[PDB]
């Protein structure tokens, strides 16, 4: 059997004595061989007398190799203590990562193997695994660290704290991660490790909705996001030690098949995915100082150093590469970079783009600051990848960003972008008052009606879009000159590549043998295909592809017509599965998240601006005292503390004033007040200058005039930032005309 | 034919006229339609008149393909003017990258090619090439760049001009690298850019000797590096528009296979090749602020974002994580990162390391500092990648580390490490005057006679080093329990895998029939293989397999033997191949390389401290008259810039004083003493304070006193810093001993 060592007492008489690591790969082999030979170092600790190795690596055969090394029957039941009393080993444990490809997967498929063949085993306890610390706390001083089993246990443990300064945390997620001490360290108690899994009572169907195939419960159950375990279910697994499959399949193997959808499928927000968003979070980041030109390589580098991005790089790269393509008929219709090189064309689906070591990128910059404010990325809900910040949840756009550029998925979802000029009318109709038809705000968003139309794209398209009914189909162009009987396509209909095409008229049998030769002299943005037939074809591919009323006689010889109809299938911000039905309920599901964070901006900049200007009022207060307090003439740093207190200047903290980045405004008002003297003591000696006295005096007016704006705009009607959002409407559609004058390179 | 678009004259009457443009992929063919359907812009230039497109993707076949639209005959030869009148392309015309992969390879393949079969058309203009500009400048205002064509050219350019800093330049290494404008100015100066190659008289044994395999002639050319083009052969080129083979085969092709080499064969000096150094000096700067551990994807991104690497992430994540291993039988006997996780064990190779996404990584930092020290690095040659700075050509390390640990090459390069206490006998027998074999000065590196021994590594080895007149050979243990007739396997000989070995047993059918079954409980470290063997065996495996004076009975039954065997190839610092034969000469041909270190390093730091000594002294005098002066009172910057002119103090550049980074001497005496007053200007207002004037004092003090030691120094016996290379050569002892009582873990 292939990597399988086996007990120096399995088979013998003994040999319910002998248990059986089954481990998911290569490393957590020399994990178990790392421990399992300790030796003198435990004297009653687990070795090679009463324990076996075997891998999981390939899920069969390895399946087969287990039935082999244990001794199971296809045809026994195991309901008996003697049937099951000549195994040849006790119990199987499983070594896996505590992940989600390890726990919620290779476990779950395991629990699936021995519950749809061997469903007594699982009862009389004969499946384990053994559960490892995934976080660990070490303070300085101390060498035990503070072990937790899950993630909720850290998170009771650290509200009851205050001074969490001089603690380190430590993740765990996979069994490569514990240190060479750590792994010692467990090993001495590896009985308080294996848990049992007990067949629960609600298991059954539960099995059956996973790991049984795509229908209907299962597609209703994944329509929620997970559910923690709590405090109860938690301490009660620590008691007996003892899991039920329920909880495991609940939690474990809910959250991997969730992981996978939010991979492919985008939040209903902005429109992006979760690697999209890494992108974009990323570079925002790295051109904020100097927008230059990186390579492609050298950001993908940075994302996956700054936004923990770990899928390997040619999905970041291909990611990269189509943020910034900008032909005709591609995905983003609004690109969130400019390609300074040459990123590909629309003659073969956008695939042809050049390496990327030698292709540059940059952001926008001028659309992207006026779409994804940066005023609002402070307040947004962000993930954390092991205890580090790395991209939001969601992020706010100030247009709907899921129904305004194209997309789709080879779970079905396939988005046809929507015009702009009406999603502006029905989003500046919601908010001006004096706008004549306000009153969709409560005929069109109570429930659901229809004022304003909203059709689709037509941009970048020479075809036409023709509506029958309950479709749109996109058509295409061409000419014929019967004086040599060729046609020429000019404009193929939209989303098709012209390669495609190409060869889709050349694979097809039956209307080859009415053309000759067919080739393209088409350029990287427009459509001329010569079409090379025979004699005495004109008037038969008439009377053979028949003159239908939606497709006449030469389109549907030569397959220019296409469908248009749209899978919109989205993600819930806290998790789970929505299908939407119509293109309206995505942004009315959009617009009560917008106004929201109005509010919350004009809140927290409020706050933030009255302990500015108090923190400059006393500092041009000392810039005028300070000719006569000569603070040079004072020893130290506490003493001139002491003496600028007895003056009555107050203690403030000068990195949270100058920069509140993520603290609340409970946190802004709390400890923001008391502090020490470094706003006065680190100065510049060219603030002392009467120039920069002037330029903070007018500093200190303009924020005091903007007070009196944020408390005016504060009590508006019809809610507060009424009079914020439209002129970010306004700039977000001056970008967007100032870059489809330019072909988005933005001069 | 797969990707040829045929021109509409191609084979008529003007089938002269037409040229076939063979691109090198498929970005590059969406580069030519770019260019040639211009159409109302180019009234002159080029179209699918008279140039059809063809692909060379895959070098066969594509060349059969070139064959079957030309209309070439394998039997013709083409001298008279009426054989090749009836081709069907005029010429042929290469638009292939500019890049080592381009013009190294494509090119010169495509040149053997014409010249192995029909070596009259590459005589009468048949082969010909299109070349674009590498380099181009841009400066502010005028839209016209400067078009440079070769990297001489720009470098003969730069020198003449002063100000360089309004200029932006642009390097392009490969085709799809030109922005759509760009391209537009290209093709309509279609004509200046296609030149013809011309058969040289001495190309004819240059492409056997590069295209023809490996023999003596390629491997003594290959001894020398790569010599570029002059002025004169660059302006006869440009002038007549016509390119030599052998000029193209001497630098381009030259330049690639030479490539190739250095990714393979490490330099002498450091012994490392140029990934590893890339991750060398990428390692020493993320951890130079603060050395907490960071995941080894986190710093894969890094590497490859600070420099510049770009042959994807796998080698590179590969290289981090031998870049750490520490078992015993390992590459890298001192590493340069501290493995936090799991990263191998020796039973299978060190191939069993963990996912990159689980494990950290972090410096050294007491060897690595004690190695490579931080002020020898702004003093080495470094390269220069699209005219940014990437790192150094070569390290120089204060012992010589190609002798001191293991490598090997699957070039035949192979290196078994070399005793660490035998080395530094010598090389403080080379420095140390009162050492009393101090005549290996002249005895044994000027006249080759050796005087010190220098024998094999063994540590973490429990097995014997023999040597037999001219090798030497790596023996294993064993122990045999003759009352059940088992041997067991104690250590196996250096370097051997043990999966390997239980393998290589596994194979062998001619000594399976002598054992029954095989297993082994080996822990992480040391090796315990039973071998349980048949009955009536332990008598007749020692009268088959003989007993050899070298090898004895059981020994070449269970291939306990090993042969240690060196191949010392290396790399030239300049370029080229060594063939060295002693371990001796490679430390002889390293010495030199570093007592000029030594004695640049005293130098430069000596004239930076005499600036730095100046710049205090004039700051101590202005916080002692800053009471005084008063220079609040006044109104701007530039007038207190005249006011502190006024009073005596010297200008001087803030900036270039305190962090004189990679300027020379002669760059630190010409302008680091005319500038401004910002070194007073910018102060802190805590400097003022009377405890920070006296560590400025005595700042200035301790600087004055390492003056006249630096001033002693640079005059001492054998040469200019014999005495700070005993200490380095005691501090990096200390940190290997450090290291080896740690297991490499540095608590």
């Amino acid at each position: 059997v292939d990597k399988y060592t086996r007990a120096r007492n399995a088979g013998g008489k003994r040999a319910q004595d002998c248990m059986l690591l089954a481990a998911e790969g290569d490393s957590a082999l020399s994990l178990l061989r790392t421990g399992l030979t300790l030796g003198k170092s435990n004297p009653s600790g687990p070795s090679f007398d009463f324990c076996g190795m075997i891998s999981l690596g390939g899920v069969n055969k390895v399946l087969q190799g287990i039935v082999q090394v244990l001794g199971l029957d296809f045809n026994c039941h195991y309901k008996t203590q003697e049937e099951r009393a000549k195994l040849r080993y006790g119990c199987i444990v499983a070594c896996v990562d505590q992940d989600l490809d390890g726990c919620g997967k290779i476990l779950g498929l395991l629990l699936a193997y021995f519950h749809l063949f061997w469903p007594q085993l699982i009862i009389h306890g004969f499946v384990k695994r053994l559960l490892t610390p995934l976080i660990r706390v070490y303070e300085k001083g101390k060498t035990m660290p503070v072990e937790f089993y899950y993630e909720q246990e850290f998170d009771a443990w650290a509200k009851k704290q205050t001074s969490l300064a001089n603690h380190t945390v430590k993740y765990y997620k996979g069994l490569a991660a514990h240190d060479t001490h750590e792994v010692k360290s467990m090993f001495k108690h590896f009985d308080n490790m294996v848990y049992t899994f007990t067949l629960d009572d609600s298991a059954k169907e539960l099995f059956h909705i996973y790991f049984g195939g795509e229908s209907e419960l299962r597609k209703r159950e994944l329509c929620t996001g997970v559910v923690p375990l709590t405090e109860t279910q938690t301490q009660s697994i620590h008691s007996v030690r003892r899991i039920p499959c329920s909880l495991h399949l609940q939690v474990d193997t809910k959250a991997y098949k969730l992981d996978a959808i939010e991979r492919q499928i985008p939040n209903f927000l902005d429109g992006m995915t979760r690697a999209r968003r890494k992108i974009l979070a990323g570079g925002v980041k790295c051109f904020a100082s100097n927008n230059r030109e990186r390579k492609v390589f050298q950001f993908g580098g940075y994302v996956a150093d700054h936004m923990f991005y770990h899928h390997g790089d040619m999905s970041l790269n291909t990611s990269i590469i189509k943020a910034a393509q900008y032909y005709p008929g591609s995905s983003h219709l609004y690109p969130v970079f400019i390609g300074i090189g040459s990123f590909g064309s629309r003659h073969l689906g956008g695939k042809d783009a050049g390496s990327p070591r030698y292709i540059s990128v940059q952001l926008a910059s001028e659309f992207i600051k006026t779409m994804f404010p940066a005023e609002d990325s402070w307040l947004l809900p962000y993930v954390f990848e092991d205890g580090q910040r790395a991209e939001p949840e969601y992020y706010v756009p100030v247009l709907p960003l899921a129904i305004m550029e194209y997309g789709a998925n080879p779970w079905k979802y396939t988005t046809w972008a929507r015009q702009l000029e009406d999603i502006l009318a029905l989003v500046r109709a919601y908010v001006d008052k004096d706008n004549p038809k306000h009153e969709l705000l409560h005929y069109a968003i109570k429930h659901k009606i229809t004022i304003l139309p909203l059709r689709p794209s037509n941009y970048n398209f020479k075809g036409h879009l023709k509506r029958f009914g309950q479709y749109y189909y996109s058509y295409g162009t061409y000419v014929i000159s019967e004086q040599r009987n060729i046609i020429t396509i000019t404009e193929l209909p939209l989303r098709v590549p012209t390669v495609a095409y190409i060869e889709s008229i050349k694979k097809s049998s039956n209307r080859m043998t009415f053309i000759e030769e067919i080739i393209d002299y088409s350029s990287s943005e427009t459509i001329e295909i010569l079409v090379k037939l025979k004699p005495n074809s004109l008037n038969r591919i008439v009377e053979e592809f028949k003159e239908t009323e939606e497709q006449d006689s030469i389109e549907n010889f030569l397959r220019l017509r296409n469908c248009l109809h749209s899978h919109l299938n989205f993600v819930k911000p806290k998790g789970g599965i929505i299908e939407f039905n119509t293109y309206y309920e995505i942004l009315y599901a959009w617009l009560p998240y917008r106004r929201e964070l109005y509010q919350k901006r004009l809140m927290r900049e409020h706050a933030v601006l009255k302990l500015r200007i108090i923190m400059e009022t006393a500092i041009v207060r000392y810039i005028n005292e300070s000719a006569e307090l000569n603070l040079s003439h004072y020893e130290d740093e506490k003493e001139a503390s002491r003496i600028l207190s007895e003056h009555g200047f107050p203690p403030l903290n000068h990195t949270l004033i100058i920069s509140p980045e993520f603290a609340s405004i409970e946190e802004l008002n709390q400890k923001a007040l008391q502090g020490c003297y470094t706003y006065i003591l680190s100065l510049q000696a060219r603030e002392l200058l009467i120039a920069a006295k002037t330029r903070r005096v007018e500093k200190i007016k303009k924020m005091q005039a903007r007070l009196d704006k944020v408390e005016q705009l504060l009590q508006e009607s019809p809610f507060p930032g009424a009079s914020v959002w439209l002129e970010e409407i306004d700039a977000v559609e001056k970008a967007i005309i100032k870059g489809r004058n330019t072909q988005w390179k933005f001069h």
